[PDB]
């Protein structure tokens, strides 16, 4: 009855035509200009990609297919007795552009439970990895190793016509999303619960709930946090490091497994997703140096030392946002409702009153406001997940939803190889005159 | 006496200033414009990155720090009694911009022999991988797993000042290049020479020669081919999928190991480096269907069928070149000197007279000429390396030289996070009016 694949089959040809015509009329229209500073500056401010699933406004933050976070909270189906949106529903919205029904949502949940299964070579590999290998590296290696199972890789090798690429990318996408929590939970248990098992999938629960059970958490509020977490970290337009990496690698026709693993190596960067872990380590040194209940003057001193030592203050600033991240707000709000008296929370709250000011005073950051990473780990710590080197893995699990939803569309729309032109400083000087 | 690290220490501050001033004067100068078609077209034709090591001219092909392939052949140091350039020398040129002395070259060779050593967890992992796991996937997973050894990851975690990033990236770069051939050779032996050992590094040989010995090849001409192969596949400006992926991931501060593994997942794409393998599989079906000595009319038919089935003809076309790739020419020339009567070579030569014509007739490809991938495997097959699913691994090994040479410079120059702005079709329509 419900079948996302049949819905996409109808949607595809219509978008194809729409884009065709628009390009007929405006393909040559100029949308911007490229300056020397932009090339030197990591393409800052260059409109360079088409990415359909979400769009980020510098002032307002993220919109998923046109809806803001509050809107999603309000419109997406929730679990029975739940308050937080189910990520299954978000996935539906990203892929189709339509708010799903609860019936649609449960189908997604069953599909994902049905496809969750790991091959033994992956299991062995994880089980044989050393404990000093970072969780993200263990994750990226496992997903890379899962490509032996790719249906897209296989169909390509069989010579399938390019028009059908999307159908195979869709299947690998749904298989990958299904498997992710098992890989992630296996890493968690091996490293932190040595000798225990992740157990089995219950085809009757939502994806978030089977994940938390594999992680070994019983608290129902924890289940709720995970639903919210997994929904909000899902996508953030196409230019962010991880989504752009998946997009660029996927453009070459590498399979979804290879494309997502590469993305993961981009998310593990300190300036990207690893910031969530970096925030907790910075907070821990803080409370350690200064000891728990600090004065404002002492916090400022602490921030200045970081700055003066040639380092960044993690969880603050953004390449495109210019105001406080609604993802940060959304987390604050969860904390105020559920763990208002937590001391770490209280510390994060205090920093909100100080860090921006210090950053403004320094005068280098364009955006002195916090980003999602400044508020995430604090919530996780409260429930007992104190292993901070594992936090980025949660972000990776969520990010699969967004990048994979777009990957289907990239192939459906026939986007070609991403291949811009590069320049040397010497060549660029000549192009202009020099300086 | 020779110490690349000391040479870079002098070079860095001077480039830093040069770029500073130029940007002072021309930062706001416009170098191009962005159109709708470019955003939809994988940034085709957009000048979007600064990449110092090599620059590609659409007509003339690649230049490494200003030198063309023939120039390199002629200027770079060769092995005693050799004719082909040593890749060690190319690495020196890319990193410093200067042609090295043979003495400099040997230092590079010793450094690389000294640093070649694998940790046991990597060894185990490879040894436990299944034979149906693609060689590239085995490679990318191993490099990802090697990050436990990253000196950059470690220094970052210790809070090093951003000004010293390059020094740690340099060390991981030289360690990674050193280790690559051992990882690659281990994959080769496990898959195709089960029960044998790669053996040991001889600190007295060039990198290419220790690699071929680990692969188990004795032919001296094979050693020569490998030197040439590894030199020519080294770099191809910054916008190619693999180099751009390494650049983008590295921009987030992920370590060289993570950045190169991600690049490898991009090189494994059929539209990128896997084309080398794809060419040999296409040639094998050819000679199989048509049987060895084909008529021109039969070859055309064969090409048309591929085209008509919604597939690409591998080894032809390019995102930026508009003429025959000098890398292809350079290989042809090697074949004419060493294996002129090889039947497969003869087939490749015949296709040169037909494929372009067919592509032009079809009218879709912008560049109907061959690229490097159309001539590489044929040479490898001649010497006995007939395992075509492993060819891309050789390309990866070579590509480390270029991307890693630039990675050092990216951090030395303080390039920031690569983060362009994306757009949805709907948002873009509105920006203009629609169509
Ligand atoms: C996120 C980001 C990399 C954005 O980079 P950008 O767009 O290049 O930032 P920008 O235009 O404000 O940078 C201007 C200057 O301010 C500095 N600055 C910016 N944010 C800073 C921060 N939090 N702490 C210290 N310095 C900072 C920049 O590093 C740069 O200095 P430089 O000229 O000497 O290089 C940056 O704000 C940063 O480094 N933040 C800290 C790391 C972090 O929290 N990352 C997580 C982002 C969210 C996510 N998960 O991806
Ligand atoms: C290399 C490349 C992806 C360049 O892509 P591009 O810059 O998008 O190519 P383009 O502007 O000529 O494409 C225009 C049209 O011609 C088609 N075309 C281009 N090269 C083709 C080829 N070899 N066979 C069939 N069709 C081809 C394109 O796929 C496209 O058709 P579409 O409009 O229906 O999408 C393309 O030429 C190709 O697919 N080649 C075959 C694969 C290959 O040899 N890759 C190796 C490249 C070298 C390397 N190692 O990276
Ligand atoms: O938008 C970006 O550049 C980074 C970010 O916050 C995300 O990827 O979630
Ligand atoms: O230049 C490109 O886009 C691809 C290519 O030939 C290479 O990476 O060697």
């Amino acid at each position: 009855s419900t079948n996302l694949k049949d819905v996409l089959a109808s949607l595809i040809p219509k978008e194809q035509a729409r884009i065709k015509t628009f390009r007929q009329q405006h393909g040559n229209t100029a949308v911007g200009q490229i300056t020397v500073d932009m090339s030197y500056g990591g393409m800052r401010g260059m409109k360079g990609l088409i990415y359909e699933t979400s769009v980020l406004d510098p002032d307002e933050g993220i919109r998923f297919r046109g809806f803001s976070i509050p809107e999603c909270q309000k419109l997406l189906p929730k679990a029975g007795g739940g308050e937080e949106p189910l990520p299954e529903g978000l996935f539906w919205l990203l892929v189709t552009g339509q708010i799903p029904t609860p019936e649609q949502v449960s189908w997604v949940s069953k599909e994902w439970a049905k496809r969750a299964a790991l091959p033994s070579h992956v299991v062995t590999m994880l089980d044989n990895f050393p404990t000093n290998l970072h969780p993200m590296s263990q994750l990226s290696a496992a997903i890379t190793a899962l490509n032996s199972e790719s249906n897209f890789a296989r169909a390509y090798a069989e010579g399938i016509n390019r028009t059908k690429y999307w159908e195979f990318v869709y299947e690998d996408a749904m298989d990958l999303i299904a498997k992710l929590p098992c890989v992630a939970a296996k890493i968690y248990r091996n490293l932190y619960r040595a000798g225990s098992s992740i157990g089995a999938i219950d085809s009757k629960l939502d994806w978030s709930h089977n994940f938390t059970n594999m992680l070994g958490y019983t608290d129902p509020q924890f289940t709720e946090l995970m639903r919210l977490y997994l929904t909000i970290h899902s996508d953030h337009e196409g230019g962010n490091v991880s989504a752009h990496t998946s997009h660029l690698v996927g453009s070459a026709l590498s399979d979804p497994y290879l494309s997502f693993a590469a993305a993961m190596n981009g998310l593990a960067g300190p300036l990207h997703g690893l910031a969530n872990q970096e925030v907790l380590l910075w907070l821990s040194q803080l409370q350690k140096d200064l000891g728990a209940d600090a004065s404002d003057e002492k916090l400022r001193d602490y921030i200045w030392n970081t700055l003066n030592s040639g380092r960044v203050v993690p969880g603050y600033g953004h390449a495109v946002l210019r105001k406080t991240d609604p993802r940060y707000t959304c987390q604050r709000e969860f904390a105020l409702k559920h763990l208002p008296s937590d001391p770490m929370f209280k510390l994060v709250a205090q920093l909100y009153k100080i860090v921006p000011n210090v950053l403004l005073e320094q005068g280098k950051a364009k955006n002195p406001w916090p980003n999602v990473d400044a508020h995430s780990g604090v919530l996780l710590q409260y429930y007992g997940m104190t292993e901070m080197n594992y936090y980025t893995v949660l972000f990776g699990v969520s990010r699969a939803l967004g990048v994979l939803a777009q990957l289907i569309w990239s192939r459906a729309l026939g986007f070609p190889l991403e291949r811009p032109k590069s320049m040397s400083t010497a060549g660029l000087e000549k192009l202009s005159a020099g300086g």
